[PDB]
DNA sequence: CATCTG
DNA sequence: CAGATG
């Protein structure tokens, strides 16, 4: 957790760098591994040859890990971070829309910073251009104190175009956090389940309110089931207009809805547990549902869940405020 | 995994 | 349709 560290911080440059530079998903995957073993490795390795000694190690990292050892770094860490071409791409990627594989093409183009990007607006897409368009507002974190304004305006919106609507703004902002990255909105109807043959207008209607009203202003993507868009609070009495900021919304059959809930309100840390502990109780849980576990090995059937609390009894817990849901 | 692009 | 992005 400190005790290997670099090591294990290096290595993750180097998988990260085979994998947005170079191709090298084998390689890449290969860092990958490694770090995740030392990581969990018990003592303050103390050489590559007692690395190696673990597997996923091999020969090329453990040399890495000696000359790491030996001195406060690595050549090839100091020739990538230096060099341009690399630099670009893990700039470019920056942008929502543009992958790796993308941040290569244009580089190799030439383009390799935002101005290059403005110049060739006509090379970008929809996503990548709103993107662009917003590259500022998009790494700026999202004070609660704007999310709850959020979310209550999301809210009463849904409730207008229906009242059946439920809706539930799940991730780090349901579990207490002061700021968060993007808003989450899970959305059900009851007249939408698991065998309940498609309503596209259900998730389609209220995309509309939105923007109807202009919370929504851009779209990324809008399928059926998801929508992937871009909001924006109202500036007030002009003076302070705020930024933009990132939406996502889907749809999700009622009979699944408190499985994606509680899944969707992390922390991955408290899945997992929560998980596990699903497994000793005699359960298995997933995204959508929860499964009795059968003897044979596995088995199956969807438990009937209405809140979060009916999928904690199954596991017979402590019902869990989103607060503590940490870890 | 669901959506887009081309 | 494969392949990219989130
Ligand atoms: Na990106
Ligand atoms: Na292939």
């Amino acid at each position: 957790e400190t005790l290997n560290g670099g090591i294990t911080d290096m290595l993750t440059e180097l998988a990260n760098f085979e994998k947005n530079v170079s191709q090298a998903i084998h390689k890449y995957n290969a860092y990958r591994k490694a770090a995740s073993v030392i990581a969990k490795y018990p003592h303050k390795i103390k050489s590559g040859a007692e690395a190696k000694k673990l597997p996923g190690v091999g020969t090329k990292i453990a040399e890495k890990i000696d000359e790491f050892l030996a001195t406060g770094k690595l050549r090839k860490l100091e020739k990538i971070r230096q060099d341009d071409t690399s630099s670009s791409i893990n700039f470019l990627t920056r942008v929502s829309g543009i992958g790796p594989s993308a941040a290569r093409k244009f580089v190799d183009e030439g383009i390799k910073t935002l101005e290059d990007l403005r110049k060739n607006e006509d090379k970008l897409n929809h996503h990548q251009r709103i993107g662009l368009k917003y590259f500022g507002d998009f790494e700026k974190r999202i004070p609660r104190e704007e999310m709850l304004q959020m979310q209550d305006i999301v809210l009463n919106e849904v409730k207008k175009v229906d009242s059946e609507y439920i809706a539930t703004v799940c991730g780090s902002f349901r579990r207490g956090a002061e700021s968060s990255g993007d808003m989450d909105v899970l959305l059900t109807h009851p007249s939408f389940t698991s065998e309940s043959t498609k309503q596209p207008k259900l998730l389609h209607q209220v995309v509309e309110q939105l923007q109807k009203v202009h919370f929504i202003t851009d779209t990324l993507s809008k399928g059926e089931t998801k929508f992937m868009g871009v909001c924006q609070l109202p500036s007030k009495n002009d003076e302070k207009e705020y930024p933009h900021r990132r939406i996502d919304i889907r749809l999700i059959p009622k009979d699944q809805y408190y499985c994606g809930v509680l899944y969707f309100t992390g922390s991955d840390i408290f899945n997992k547990n929560m998980r596990a502990h699903a497994l000793e109780k005699g359960f298995t849980i997933n995204e959508y549902t929860i499964r009795p576990l059968g003897v044979t090995g596995v088995a199956g059937e969807p438990l009937p869940v209405d809140s979060e609390k009916d999928i904690f009894d199954y596991i017979q817990w402590k019902y869990r405020e989103p607060k503590d849901r940490s870890e």
